[PDB]
């Protein structure tokens, strides 16, 4: 089955001029883990998962751009799933932003959908 | 396979009594998602990951104890693999501590290691 009918389906992300602090306060509200990092157009950053929140207060870095995975991995709305699950698990990450041929950020699978497909 | 020989080895915890920001140093130290929090025997009283880190900025929350998930899901070092596989992914989990007949902590399996066994 294919990426673009299993992905969380608006994005949500997030441009970098914003605090540590209310990324946390972004993921609580929405109970995600994955927050896509975008450009003032709409284009793919990097990433920020509750992982670089703690790496925060844990080094005592104060701006999402300072700590923002930079080289994100990602998938392709017509990549099919099982393939995602494969590369998720290959690099050892929850969740993928899923992007149109522009690198603008079309949705994200996590995990957390695939097991919908685990039954 | 029995979980009792994928499990991480000597399982690193931490007693409630310490501050946030040294979980989150204890973690990124490690490399590490999970922190399972002992009572003074050493017993399993609740489980700490970076996510509950970004809860306690989130919400100005203080103490270990305050935001440590009371209640936790664990498997059994006799406990097969496959098992625990589905066991977290049907309640949306990463990783378990492994215990002992007392509750006490022997180990720790995370999805990071169920995949050495997806080849
Ligand atoms: C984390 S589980 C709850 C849901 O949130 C979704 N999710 C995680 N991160 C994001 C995001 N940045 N934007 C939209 N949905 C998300 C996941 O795909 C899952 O369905
Ligand atoms: C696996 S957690 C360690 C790092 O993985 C990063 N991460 C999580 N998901 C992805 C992804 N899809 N691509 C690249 N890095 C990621 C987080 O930002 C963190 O710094
Ligand atoms: C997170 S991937 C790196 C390794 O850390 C292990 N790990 C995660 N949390 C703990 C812990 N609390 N104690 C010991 N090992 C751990 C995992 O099982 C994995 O092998
Ligand atoms: C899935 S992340 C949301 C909550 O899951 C908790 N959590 C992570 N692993 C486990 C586990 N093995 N048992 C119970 N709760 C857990 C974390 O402490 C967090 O508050």
């Amino acid at each position: 089955t294919l990426v673009k009918d299993i992905l969380s389906k608006p994005p949500i992300t997030a441009h970098s001029n914003i605090s540590i602090m209310e990324a946390a306060k972004i993921l609580i509200k929405h109970n995600i883990n994955h927050l896509p990092i975008v450009d003032e157009h709409g284009k793919l950053v990097g990433i920020i998962t509750s992982w670089d929140i703690a790496k925060a207060l844990a080094q005592n870095k104060k701006t999402i751009e300072e700590i923002m995975t930079r080289n994100v991995i990602t998938a392709h709305e017509d990549e099919p799933v099982d393939h995602v699950a494969i590369k998720m698990s290959k690099y050892n990450i929850s969740g993928v932003p899923v992007v149109d041929d522009y690198r603008r950020v079309v949705g994200i699978v996590t995990s957390e959908d695939i097991s919908r497909l685990f039954g």
